[PDB]
């Protein structure tokens, strides 16, 4: 659960996730995920390998650069680093396909020239002061699960690049009862954190999929979003409290009140901020007790626009329950493809539910949410179906590793967008995907998938699959990615945003004056070049 | 419910809201509102004489040129070109040089500010905005916007050494609701819009935003995207930081305004929360979209009597921990439980004067929504009470002390008359420090008075007005008989700054909705650390580089 300092003995220096944990073909020729980690290790996946055929028409370093009078300054304070081409490689990058290639087939133009690990604040503090005294570049790194290229370091940036890795910061520091909020440290992991608040009868409820390895910095960092929202809040609304190690100086509030008008929340302007103004080291997360009762379950829909107004009519009625999400009908079979052991199918529509808290009110929830499913033709689908698609939610980044073992290359993106937008985007967004792989000269129409994933008082969460087998064309990154920009574009043109979570890192960079106006964007640069006026933090993200 | 320009014609030059509207003693000698504006108006309040007498140690029988308009006559000639509205009429200026703090009103009965705008302006759309400010900067003038001037932080006092021509922009004429979408449930409005104006017209198409504060029949959303506004039923409807999904805002620098219309974003630091609590410092806020809901089937009233005032927190907590505050919870104290009960149609005898009336607090409830969803919950929050010691206190004391909300502002011009000055004051605290901050604050409050030699001990009450997971807001009221007393004003002020003081140190925040203003300024750079207050000051440096929104708010 604490995340070791040499990374690789645990996790794969070239995927996701842990070295124990890939998909196989086990002695039945099904596909199985190694190991003993999950609910689904170990659980044959008998018609995987078909579902897989059918869709995608397959058959199965630089030196360390680093000061000598600073790393002597550095010998004093026992803070731990290292200079190893392993441990600067590892954190070198993210999660994104782009760099998920490169790692397993060539090399990075820049690579952290030293990783050091701090335990605590004044550590943070005294890292931050050598990087004045010295001119130093600083990266933070936390769960190294950035989707935006968040980590990349710049292939210009000539000074020293430090990789300030925030995993040994890990403490839960108090819990209070009374608020109940608990105080910790940004280095902490989802379930680090979740674990041990478990332990006094508490949880977060915080679950974003990277929960194993992302941590409370990263998720302030990057405005990150849980499964779960509907009942515990984003991540804007779960912390009560930070504090902040930027070049100027410590950022922290006075006082832990719940809510303040004291001129523009100054937590705002470090949510979001993306590694680029300072380090957060502490923050203060409300907590609940650990809810009573789960039920999963799911809702069948003759097509995917019944699906969508169903859910509309559910937030308008403001009764979603812990998660609700629909997925469109090859997210469906996709689904229905992983299974252990009326309507017309084809278009045919899945809803997936959860339900938590007392168990008398979760079957009283239920059957609010069934009745108004059946107005738009819903039935329920069952909840082994509907537990299904989220015992499965931990596994679906290890299937991208196996997808590239057969020449098959995906990646997900998402998008929030008002309510009577959402399905004309859908729509015109896996059709323009569709467009450009067969204009690029994809053999195999892509899989192109929406699903519809948070519900909101004035919108929705859109989130996007899309992949393909990429055997016979000549440069195949190029073409994902030049489709990739191409679904943005649509995404835009259909009113979504640029994103709901990922963030923008450097991957949409490209977009952003437009998403916040020139003044906007005149308004984080002007607070950036007050707080590191000779840009230490200098991953370059954002602006 | 639309502002017309000349305000005093409808509203009291001198304090709070319609002329038509005071409180005077009627011919059996009773306190009674005048007018036929509220569900009070024109009742006879037959114990509230006797309660004022015996809170204040008064009879209630003793009772008790401007600047001149410098303006470049260049501006003025390119101002006439645009056909924008415009005024330098005295009391038009007056008017809106002050909002309503204690120690502004005072001065506007007693004698005159020391700064008033040189200029009123008023806009009548977006457009109107862009040429006014682009004007300033091209004359080099001053900007204050004005909505409600409702303000209690001293948000619109012109700084007295500003010498540029101060423009009051006031957006009361900018006030259309520009579209209703009812796919999205969201309304995009003029910034200058009233509470009570939104709400009626979006009542005509079955839907309401649900923002309802104290102040809501002249505050704007503009002011409360500018004061980071709080309302009545934000456990339904959210704070105005909830409420709002755009906004387009010209500055100096050009017009903010975000692409798209999404519920949720992940797009670097929010710039929406760079403006919404700027206090009027960066440009004006021209429109803005804001979620609305369908009118609630169903309104039902409750309360709740509580042995003292600790049990009564102790109870709010329990409600708050379990996830089920109602539309509205409000959590009154002793004395502000008698306070209420004197304002009752009884009339009481002349020679009269298992729980402690003398300790037990109220809890006030709205639920609104759904019948079935409303019944259910009430019977939850009463079950939850009921452990606290709690009992049913009726219906119709639920009732009253909501219609009561929006007489209660009458009441000081009232106090003024009788040598009484009171103003309230409010904080957010964590759950573990509200008995202890109520119980503190109210001490020092009536230490410092006896200092400072106020002879009657003065009203010192609470309740706490708001629940949230981690903690609860606590509003204030203080006030004492002056007469007698040399330098009134500044025994009060320094009072107040004196319980400022005591909630910080009992683990309070410098405000949870009324704002910083000039009032709180002092405090700031404690309450944000010094990099905090230097963000904000780099953001104004950016968007308005020569201080055309000079009010000189928060920094
Ligand atoms: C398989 C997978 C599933 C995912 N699921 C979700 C999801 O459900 N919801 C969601 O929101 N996201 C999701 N993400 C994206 C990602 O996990 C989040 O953005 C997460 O917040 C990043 O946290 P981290 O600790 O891994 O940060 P990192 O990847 O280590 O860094 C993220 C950015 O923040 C900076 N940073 C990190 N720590 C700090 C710190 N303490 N101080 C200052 N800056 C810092 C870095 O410089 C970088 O720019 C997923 C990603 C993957 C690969
Ligand atoms: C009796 C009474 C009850 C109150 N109750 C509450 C309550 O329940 N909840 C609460 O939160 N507040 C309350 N208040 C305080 C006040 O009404 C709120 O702060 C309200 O938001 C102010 O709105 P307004 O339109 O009157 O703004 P104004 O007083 O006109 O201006 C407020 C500030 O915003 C700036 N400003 C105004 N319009 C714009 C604009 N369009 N663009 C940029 N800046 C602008 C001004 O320069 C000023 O600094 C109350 C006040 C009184 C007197
Ligand atoms: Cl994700
Ligand atoms: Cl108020």
């Amino acid at each position: 659960g604490i995340i070791p300092k040499k990374r690789q003995e645990l996790m794969k220096w070239n995927g996701w996730g842990y070295n124990d944990s890939k998909f196989f073909l086990n002695k039945k020729g099904q596909l199985e995920l190694t190991g003993k980690r999950y609910p689904l290790s170990g659980v044959a996946l008998p018609t995987f390998k078909d579902w897989i055929q059918n869709t995608f028409g397959i058959n199965l370093t630089p030196p360390s650069i680093v000061n000598e009078d600073f790393l002597h300054e550095l010998k004093k304070t026992n803070i731990s680093y290292s200079q190893e081409a392993d441990d600067r490689v590892f954190r070198a990058h993210g999660h994104c396909l782009h760099e998920i290639f490169l790692l397993r087939e060539g090399m990075f133009e820049r690579i952290p020239d030293i990783v050091l690990w701090p335990t605590c604040h004044d550590d943070v503090v005294k890292i931050v002061n050598l990087a004045c005294k010295y001119n130093l570049c600083i990266i933070p790194i936390g769960g190294g699960t950035s989707v935006s290229y968040g980590l990349m370091c710049p292939a210009d940036e000539t000074r020293t690049i430090i990789s300030l890795d925030t995993s040994q910061m890990n403490r839960i520091l108090w819990v209070d009862e009374n608020n109940l909020t608990a105080h910790v440290e940004a280095g902490i992991t989802g379930q680090e954190l979740e674990r041990q608040l478990k332990e006094s009868g508490y949880c977060t409820g915080h679950e974003p999929d990277s929960l194993e390895f992302s941590t409370v910095g990263g998720w302030i960092s990057t405005r990150a979003s849980g499964m779960k929202k509907n009942i515990y809040g984003n991540i804007e609304d779960l912390v009560v409290h930070m504090k902040v190690v930027t070049p100027r100086g410590v950022i922290e509030k006075s006082c832990q009140g719940p809510r303040m008008s004291t001129g523009p929340d100054i937590h705002h302007f470090i949510m979001g901020s993306e590694g680029t103004l300072g380090v957060i080291t502490e923050a203060t997360i409300k907590i609940r007790p650990t809810p009573e009762y789960q039920k999963y379950g799911s809702v069948a829909f003759p097509n995917f626009e019944q699906g969508v107004a169903c859910l509309r009519e559910i937030a308008k009625q403001r009764c979603a329950p812990a998660s609700i999400r629909l997925m469109d009908n090859q997210q469906f079979q996709f689904g229905h493809a992983l299974k252990p052991q009326g309507f017309d199918p084809n278009q045919l529509s899945v809803a997936t539910l959860l339900f938590e808290g007392d168990r008398e009110k979760v079957l009283q929830h239920e059957k609010q949410v069934y009745d108004i499913a059946a107005k738009f033709g819903g039935l329920a689908a069952g909840e082994d179906n509907g537990q299904r698609g989220y015992l499965l939610t931990y596994v679906i980044a290890y299937m991208r590793d196996l997808g590239l073992e057969y020449y098959i290359i995906g990646e997900s993106f998402e998008t929030s967008a008002p309510w009577d937008r959402v399905v004309d985007l859908c729509r015109n967004v896996k059709e323009r995907i569709r467009r450009e792989c067969k204009e690029k000269g994809v053999q195999f129409p892509p899989l192109s998938t929406c699903r519809v994933t948070q519900t909101y008082d004035a919108g929705a969460c859109i989130f996007f699959y899309f992949a393909f087998n990429y055997r016979g064309i000549s440069d195949p990154l190029a073409v994902f990615e030049q489709t990739e920009a191409a679904a943005r574009e649509e995404i835009l043109a259909n009113g979504g945003s640029l994103s709901h979570h990922h963030g923008v890192g450097k991957l949409r960079k490209q977009w952003l004056k437009e998403s916040i106006s020139d003044v906007g964007f005149g308004m984080l640069k002007s607070v950036k070049d007050y707080v590191d006026p000779t840009n230490i933090f200098g991953n370059r993200n954002l602006l």
